[PDB]
């Protein structure tokens, strides 16, 4: 996969408040490129909301709100510390929860290694530790560098 896999590392992370889009969606939807919503929830950051970002701004992907299990329905959010609800329209606003997470990192082309980090997390917990389905998400920590951060029980 031409990718740096860091490792994953379980830990305490402080909670953070975070505002972007939200779209409302499926694995299965994702899965079928003719109706998934992701990319285009991205595409619409870039639009109107990467603009308005400074060079402090952290960026995000929520995945929270979940229906039931990974089987269900989520909220997947594009989303920045820095933006408010206020500077950008038909925003909302979330906090993520303190908490206890495992945390996978790697770095490599982009966005080839997002979603081959989600994978590492599926064969990880498909194990050691339960998902809490409350708040998961992926931190843009650089250009090539990506964690995600599962809540755990």
């Amino acid at each position: 996969e031409n990718l740096y896999f860091q490792g994953m590392n379980i830990s305490e992370i402080n909670g953070f408040e975070v505002t972007g889009f939200v779209v409302r969606t499926t694995n299965a939807d994702e899965m079928n490129p003719m109706t998934a919503k992701i990319g285009n929830l991205w595409e619409k950051f870039y639009l109107n909301a990467a603009p308005k970002l400074t060079d402090k701004s952290k960026v995000y992907g929520l995945y929270t709100n979940y229906e039931s299990d990974f089987t269900g329905a989520f909220d997947v959010i594009a989303c920045s510390d820095t933006l408010s609800p206020q500077l950008l329209s038909e925003s909302v606003k979330t906090k993520v929860s303190s908490g206890k997470y495992v945390t996978f990192s790697a770095t490599g082309e982009m966005p080839q290694v997002v979603i081959d980090l989600w994978n590492e997390v599926w064969n990880y917990f498909a194990c050691p530790h339960k998902r809490a389905y409350t708040t998961d998400f992926e931190y843009y920590k650089s250009a090539n560098t990506v964690e995600i951060s599962i809540a755990v029980r």
